[PDB]
């Protein structure tokens, strides 16, 4: 019973050249191809790749495998995938990509009556997401992933997304969990590249990130908050006490120093001012102006001690407000 | 007297398409797995991930092996394991599985004459295990590990355990040790899934891990401790002396800082609060705290000492009292 | 109609030897190269290599391979091009290279009427770049790609580019993206090289890279400034606050010391001076000079108080002179 | 004269099934193993593994290779190997096993008149060495190494060491160099295991680790006790220098708490308490105990001076004489 | 007139055993090895290796190849390599290697009438280079690299340079570039190994490493240096300013201990004393002594201030001479 079935698949071998696309100089061949995105993965911005994990599904028309039989479905495994043709789909944009093989190649080979063929592949691709952190924190990411035909111009080989958007790319929901990143959505597109070889269809699907805020605000911002509120303390104290407003300023200064080389120690060493080292400059600000204040009050104690009193008093309420209205303006801008 | 068995193993690969399953189109394929996990690999936080080693076993009936000879049983390797048909078993969060080949490919065939096919093989997988710190470091993870088939569906090839749960896997007395980490016990489990292209089995085991404290203690909460009780030593100290009650404040503020940004270096870039991020806050107020009450005496020390007096003695008891009563509230907390 | 272009493929192979050369023994085969570079990789200067990924493209002259038939042109896939015989090109500076194979082998073969073959591989190539990092970091570098035969000398195999420089190699706009570089430009050239086994003929192709000065900036020079500064301020304090005065002195003194070791981790550990170097060296003899300034004044301050007074006031408007005029010498010299 | 070899090789072959072990239902196949251990890899604390290359050689009887001719051995290579049966050995505790292929896959195969037939292969295994660092640094580890059949049980294939222990395994004299370790010998033993396939035989090989001191000398421990020593330099200075003795007291507390942090970087993330630890934390209890003295001395000079200046005087030659009396103990425990 | 060349290469092919070598049973084979090093890769302290690429090239007399034709010489590729017998020749020490594949793989074979057989190979080795870091940093190291037969001993094949020294091994004047040595050149030798299986052949060369200064001088010394001197400033000060001096003392005391620390960092965990390390330690007395004669100093200065102002003046002088002293003898005995 089981030998109708072998010799069907005999049958379609005999007489078949793989290296020869079905329609060869008749008609243009079609291909539709669908996505499963089962993780995301972490995103390098050191390195402006991205890892990621997909299903990739593709289907084209062959009648040269028609054939008749008590069922219409042929389901098979790895073994025949390479005795047909398959497309030559390649990752533009993809660094370096691997396959799965354990336990056993993961490869589908489906085949219908009409001549209908799929072809799924499981991927592993870490291609590259170039990134403007102008606003980091606060900034917004669009990595994109191409695909195509490597030597099938469009006038042989067209790839089109099948149904809708949403069926076309579908991500898992614990699958897009990231440590420093929300996954918003997807969106899919089409275009036409024109290079020396000749024209060629390019299917692209771009992923939209949110990063999400927490993490620097503990690393970074709070202690530099902090560190301000030290300084002004030192108003508070008596100017004749020369050593110990001393220790205030000079330790306050050397502490913003060295979180301002740690901070960036993680970030990728982007040659341009973000709004992170912004607000550092500011807050750095107001500790050394502290020590200026300090300096200039002490060299007058001498001459004219009304005008000093009056100008460490002022400092105590002066201070905490323009500090304060900074705070609003920064997180106000850039979460608008 | 050898060239019998040779015979029999030549019998059978005559008219034998390892393209087919076995009884295709007459009925449902059943496969037995059982699992041994010699050791439990790293657990790796930040990348979510958790190695593992395991001698994977696949048991079928196939009537197409029948034979007869004096002896019931024939010991093999690889090299006849790709001769014949054999399951597309997958796991479906193993992001990166390799296998061993030195000195042999460790894989074992075995054939009985009813048909019995045995099919162990070792493995090395490298799977997710998404994670929940929210009560870090008094939290206990739930790391799964999935497998199924891959192109045939529920209707085709079924998988099952065998035996009891305590048989179905078993974890070495010596392979489960982790530094940080308890393996307590194990679960199975089946489920079904629905997909596009039909309906598939899942096989599912759990690992129940509970962290093993002891190291962070030594880490972080000690030094967070000692350097509260190091500020309250300044109250002893006498009002006039400014410059030494100052030292005290300045660098047990930056000593917790430090303490806070070293922390997290091991711990995930995770954005939400965890309980050992509260106790660093904790501490940081009551040292924080006793440098506030300083400078206020100090402001007032010209014009009401009976006042300022009063509060340097008050705050000796005062702050160790609610320092003792926040720890036993927060360890019995997270410790029941 | 399709079996008329399985004949063809079928006779060109027939009688075919991938092992000699077209034109064995009658002439000198000719190639022509030509590249495409989708992505400039980082450039590690510790390891003194930098990645690449093109799309190397080689063209040759068979006659064996003549055909008539209704196309000009077989498209095909990398299942041809190991029949027939393709040059041993190879990379003399590249450390490690490999190539892509997802989905399929990135390869490409096509064959005119004439003879005319097309072969185009997709690599990345990890080459080595050696430096001289005197004028760091205002240094430009010449990053060198070279190539050719490995077995056929000169007299048998030659490469030449194609048409012009700019059609010769070309950089994608996205692709030369560099976090601290920029890529002014590339040229061509040809030379001969004379080894032990006989004469080859080598291409080699040089990118001017210019770094992007902005990092270092915010990392190290900022800091070394701002401490400068820091240090001036005691001047202006008074000569009796001995301990005010020695806080200012010995903590600069230590802030510059940590920098030049944290500045130089991140560069190669090359033995002999930067320009970077000697900007640290500069900022911290201020700082160690006006400690010795302090001391100087406090053992004479009780014999000579005429001159100390005049040498404490002098140095508040001496050492900010010097301080920026040095600045406009450093920068106005390695920015010219 | 050469033929004579080939058709000897030639009808070895002849009727020669590689699926079969030699004396199949016959009796049991009995095989010889050696080790020579070029070099012992790093050991890795972390990870608990660690790495050596050996030249595994394996000896066993097949009659079916029986031949006749001028000479008495056939030396060959590795293109032999696997036309042959041979033993599907491998290591049990090995996480990670790679060969060696250039210039030519490392084999040899070596056939005698009678049958004896030689298999030697060179290997690099990554094993797992489980420790406990209880008394660390002063601590013995005895990493073994475990083969074995993975499919032949013990009815069928016993393996069994060579002549005696000191020839079974030789180390080189060069080969045996480690950083952080001494390889003071090793030994060898065999057992059985009791599996569900069957029954086993194991052999196993262990050597034996001795931790070399004088890296956390230099590291940990003097900085520790040269600080204490500055602390107790407090004690002479004289009370009413409250300032400066205060120095004193906070930083050598903030350096013992850095190094406790520092030290530990390296070690693996055990979570229990080690000799090293107890000595950190013994020397933070003088140099906090010292502030203690220093503090309560303050508080009472007021009142009663006559005990004060006792206590100040009194710890001079106490503190000292305990931290003198500590060390011998210490040492003298974990080196006996 | 190409079909001349396919029949000769057909026939040498025909009646061919590559698992013989040419000789068998009639004489001893000999070798002629020639080597070219492109470039010295990295050397790494910590691993005891160094990387290594090389074009290593070998020769030999095959009498079953001889041909007659028009053409003296038949230009290959790798195609032919596997066709026929090459010698199994490994490095002894080379603890990982890797060929090039890309863009084909990097060999070659050349014939000639009388049977003379050229095989040239590219491999990148990364062997294992011991070394003895007592007088570090102004230590030699004599780096080697070792190959021979694997299975083949002396009585079959037998390695020869050919003609002189300087001929057997060249190294490229740019390759030869290292970021913390200097290439001063290279020696060749020869010598016979006794073992188990029995008498090999072994070629050994031999590479003289000198390590360069300048980067240490850099990071560790002149840190050191300046810290000395920076202690020596506070016997310039006043006896009474006991907080002032007391600054000096513990801050330099301190900014020893975490060079060393840092300094070791990148040094291999060496479990003895190298010549850096005396160094630091003679430099931590100095700065450890000052302190000492400041609390000795303060201590009598109530009782017999005639003596302690002859020590805090006769201490100016007397510590620099001695630190100049010591740097002379130090410099000259490491560099003579
Ligand atoms: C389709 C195809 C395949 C191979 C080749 C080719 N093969 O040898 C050479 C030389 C080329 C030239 N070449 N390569 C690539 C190329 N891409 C890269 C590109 C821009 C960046 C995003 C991805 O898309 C357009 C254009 C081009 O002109 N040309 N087109
Ligand atoms: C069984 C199977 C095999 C292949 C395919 C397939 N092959 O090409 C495409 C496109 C798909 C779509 N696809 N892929 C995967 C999938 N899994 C992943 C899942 C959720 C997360 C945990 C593991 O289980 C369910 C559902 C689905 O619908 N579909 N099911
Ligand atoms: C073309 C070729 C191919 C193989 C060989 C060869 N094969 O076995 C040996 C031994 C050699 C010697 N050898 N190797 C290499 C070589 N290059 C490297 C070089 C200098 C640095 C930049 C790149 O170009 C010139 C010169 C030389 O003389 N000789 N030339
Ligand atoms: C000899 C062999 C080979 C394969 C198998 C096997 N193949 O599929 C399954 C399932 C098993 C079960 N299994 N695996 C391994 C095993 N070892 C591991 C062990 C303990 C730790 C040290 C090394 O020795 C004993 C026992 C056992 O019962 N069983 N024994
Ligand atoms: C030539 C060869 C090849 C294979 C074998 C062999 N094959 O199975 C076993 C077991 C051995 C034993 N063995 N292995 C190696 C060996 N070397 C390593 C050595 C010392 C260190 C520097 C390099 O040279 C001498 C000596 C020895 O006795 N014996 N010699
Ligand atoms: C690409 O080419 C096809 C040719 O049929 C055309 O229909 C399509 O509009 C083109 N796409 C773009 C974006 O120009
Ligand atoms: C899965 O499908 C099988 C079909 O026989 C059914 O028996 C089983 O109950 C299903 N499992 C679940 C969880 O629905
Ligand atoms: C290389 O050799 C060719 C031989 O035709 C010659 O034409 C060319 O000028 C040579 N190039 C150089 C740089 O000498
Ligand atoms: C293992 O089995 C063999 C069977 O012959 C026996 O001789 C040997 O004593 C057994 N070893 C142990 C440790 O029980
Ligand atoms: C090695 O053996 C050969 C045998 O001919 C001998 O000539 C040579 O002197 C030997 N070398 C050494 C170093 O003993």
């Amino acid at each position: 019973n089981i030998t109708i079935f072998t010799r069907i698949l005999d049958g379609l071998l005999d007489g078949y050249d793989n290296r020869l696309r079905p329609g060869l100089g008749e008609r243009i061949t079609q291909v539709r191809t669908d996505m499963y995105v089962n993780s995301f993965g972490p995103v390098s911005d050191t390195e402006m790749e991205y890892t990621i994990d997909i299903f990739f599904a593709q289907t084209w028309k062959d009648e040269r495998l028609r054939f008749k039989g008590p069922m219409q479905r042929l389901p098979l495994n790895n073994l025949l995938a390479s005795k047909i043709w398959t497309p030559d789909t390649f990752f533009h944009n993809g660094k370096k990509s691997f396959a799965h093989w354990m336990t056993t190649p993961n490869r589908m080979l489906r085949i219908w009556n009409d001549g209908r063929v799929l072809y799924t592949l499981r991927l592993t691709i870490s291609a590259e997401c170039p990134m403007d952190l102008e606003d980091f924190p606060m900034d917004e990411q669009n990595c994109p992933l191409k695909f195509g035909s490597y030597a099938y111009p469009n006038s042989e080989v067209v790839y089109v997304w099948t149904n809708g958007s949403t069926k076309s790319v579908v991500v898992a929901e614990d699958g897009s969990r990231l440590n420093q990143y929300h996954l918003m959505g997807q969106t899919v597109g089409t275009e036409n590249i024109s290079t020396s070889t000749g024209e060629y269809t390019i299917m692209t699907a771009h992923f939209h990130l949110k990063r999400k805020i927490g993490y620097f605000v503990i690393q970074t911002y709070l202690p530099c908050i902090m560190t301000v509120i030290l300084s002004q303390v030192s108003f508070w104290l008596n100017r004749e006490s020369v050593a110990a407003r001393t220790v205030f300023g000079v330790t306050t200064v050397l502490t913003m120093t060295t979180l301002s080389i740690s901070a960036r120690n993680s970030l990728p060493k982007v040659a341009y001012a973000t709004a992170m080292d912004w607000f550092i400059a500011v807050c750095y600000a107001f500790v050394f102006s502290a020590l200026l204040e300090f300096a200039f009050v002490n060299y007058i104690t001498k001459s004219q001690p009304a005008r000093a009193a009056k100008i460490d008093k002022m400092s105590r309420i002066v201070f905490p407000i323009l500090f304060g209205t900074f705070n609003l303006v920064y997180w106000a801008t850039y979460l608008n």
